[PDB]
């Protein structure tokens, strides 16, 4: 079968030279519509982004959107069982920057998360999830405005590697035999009818993630980088991550001991600000983000903890449905709606397009088109403050004007 | 060296017959003082518990406390490097019910968590952490009163098994070689300078935990049991836990499909109430406890997720320092202060003894001395409502009378 992707007539491919993006005034940007409500949120995103771009650069710049496939629609386009075409992986890497709506993975076919598949296949080792409060957002906590963090979640290793064997399977038995007999393992409480999973954490995987986190704090003049881990129980994976992260701060960024330790100060080479590098045990951290959110800023953590932390933080600022996210690697980046596919509402034009729209904001910023990105943030802030919102917000507040998904995209534009 | 434990002259040992505790009117109860602030909170607990017992049973019953050791004090008593004497394990199992202050594990000697050691050595497979709101407690959320859950955290397996090898170690290389060469593993992103951890989840470990959770919901007429897991990524450990938990509900408790699934209804054989058995993915759950706390009740989950969930829930109800906890097995039980040792305040009589006191409440209830247990809850409720509290609470409120740790124990008694 031939590619069903149509490369835009007008439009030029973004290139990368010396680790820096070279973006034309007419970049071709691949986008995956997304399953379920992607059908509602993606069009709203396309419209909002084009407006921000038009408004910021007076027509001098324009994105040439190119639809690519993954998920249910992909099976619809490329046929039964083509959930993630090789061409989509090729195209994202080729065009450098892309965006996607939500995706779901089918059950019953032994297929692993398509979202994780994209991340791992493309080596997008940074899952970047910034979490801030938008004034006017109905929140479950008393002071959501104190929350302004940026999560750098390691995206290529940890238990997400997908290395595991089913209880009673011959492989699981093989692995357990090896562990008990050759490794001398005596700690498996119940070796029978036992599932086994492997959790890897490497020096290189950890340092490239933390390096990106510290560079981000420097580039954005943030106040601190917190290494979140459960190293007191998992000494060689989680504790190693913490150790390697502080070691990198010291080796590459001149981090030096604060008082008697364990924290370090890294001087911002551009503002002279001293960035604090510290660490918090993961369970305690889930308490600290609620109790002393003002003390945290950039967070660097492993894959699973980051999955939990980003979800917990989004919920607390009332942002469960408008949380932006990006998956960034050294050769390309994939921005994404971070919520689910909500099939019950799909096609109804009712869900909140705020998440994919703020992911588009991150995308534009990544492309260096910061004026367009600032217009989207400004639009999002005014629409929400205007209390002209979608049902998920409206139902939690008084005096709100209920808007459809499409209408909220307009409201964002009306507020740029 | 001879035991330094002194068995109480008066006092009788609790026995177990047919899985049911036989508690004398003069039970001997072992207690570990605890490191750091254990020095402050344990005496307050001893006094409060004796008062509740005296008041409820008019002198007919009385606990004969027996001090046993673990932690820093143990090295002080039994000598260098005796952090957890074998006799403490023997005594807890022998006397069936015990309580402990906080403990910390030394770093630099390759010693694993002493708290986890106790749990695993004694096969206390249930970590029971109930979380409710006490009116008057300063909380970070708007509606903490909506939170009333009971966490059944699996305590014997998961990554807590302590099976791992250090990056670059010969064993780690040995394990990785085996994985790639004999198991055909290709998913380790960076096989060099790579730490490896093993995560086991068995049918028997999962079912005994979930069985206890469902029996608790029945015995206490709770509304539902939620299986929390990240089975969409960890199919054979976390997904297996979810599958085995629903299977047990069906096989042993007559659970039957609700609507089209996946939830089940289990009829309370004593109240005829239908208990809902459902499940939520772990990251989403950390959002749900904040956003729709009223929809959750008894929670059954694996070791690590339970560590996170219990911490997150305690923080949200303003209970970070008064959260009770118990470690229960088939032959004995160990109740515990659930906070840290806070050495900076140790010996100052200033920290909140509420956690170990509410763990003592759970202890008394476990012994079937529910009247005494109800007196402690009543005392805790009146002291907190009276705004006569320790600094950790007082500093967060207006119009509070600041009390020392010892004085707050009195306030609890004054309110029984
Ligand atoms: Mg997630
Ligand atoms: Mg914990």
């Amino acid at each position: 079968m031939e590619s069903k992707v149509v490369v835009p007539a007008q439009g030029k491919k973004i290139t990368l030279q010396n680790g820096k993006l070279n973006v034309p005034e007419n970049p071709i940007i691949p986008y995956i519509e997304g399953d379920g409500i992607g059908v509602d949120v993606t069009p709203a995103m396309l419209k909002v982004v084009d407006a921000a771009v038009e408004k910021a650069y007076k027509g001098e710049r324009k994105i040439s959107w190119m639809e690519i496939y993954t998920g249910e629609k992909s099976t619809q386009v490329y046929g039964q069982d083509v959930w993630l075409p090789a061409e989509t992986l090729d195209l994202i890497r080729e065009y450098r920057v892309a965006i996607k709506g939500p995706l779901t993975t089918p059950v019953g076919g032994g297929i692993r998360s398509l979202n994780v598949a994209l991340r791992q296949e493309l080596d997008l080792y940074i899952c970047l999830r910034p979490v801030r409060y938008y004034q006017g957002t109905p929140s479950p906590v008393k002071h959501p405005e104190l929350t302004d963090m940026v999560i750098f979640r390691e995206n290529s290793e940890d238990i997400y590697a997908g290395i595991e064997w089913k209880a009673d399977s011959a492989d699981a038995e093989k692995v357990i035999k090896f562990l008990r007999e050759e490794m001398g393992v005596k700690k498996i409480r119940f070796p029978e009818h036992c599932g086994i999973g492997i959790k890897p954490c490497s020096e290189e995987g950890t340092k490239r993630l933390v390096r990106a986190a510290i560079e981000y704090a420097i580039a954005n003049d943030r106040d601190s980088v917190t290494l979140v881990h459960k190293g007191n129980i998992m000494k060689f994976t989680e504790g190693a991550f913490k150790d390697w992260g502080y070691q990198l701060a010291r080796e590459e960024f001149g981090g030096e001991l604060i008082d008697g330790g364990p924290w370090l100060k890294v001087k911002n080479p551009n503002t002279g600000k001293e960035i604090v590098i510290k660490d918090v045990i993961a369970d305690a951290f889930l308490q600290q983000i609620l109790l002393r959110p003002a003390e945290y800023d950039v967070i660097a953590c492993m894959n699973l903890n980051g999955d939990y932390i980003s979800d917990a933080l989004a919920a607390q600022v009332g942002g469960i449905g408008i949380a932006p996210g990006a998956n960034i690697g050294d050769e390309c980046a994939l921005f994404e709606a971070t919520h689910g596919t909500a099939p019950k509402y799909a096609g109804q034009d009712k869900v909140n397009p705020g998440s994919i729209i703020l992911s588009a904001e991150m995308m534009l910023r990544h492309m260096g088109w910061t004026e367009a990105a600032d217009l989207i943030v400004k639009g999002m802030e005014g629409a929400i403050n205007a209390k002209t919102v979608t049902y998920d917000f409206e139902r939690l507040m008084d005096g709100a004007k209920l808007l459809k998904c499409s209408e909220f995209g307009d409201a964002i534009i009306e507020n740029m």
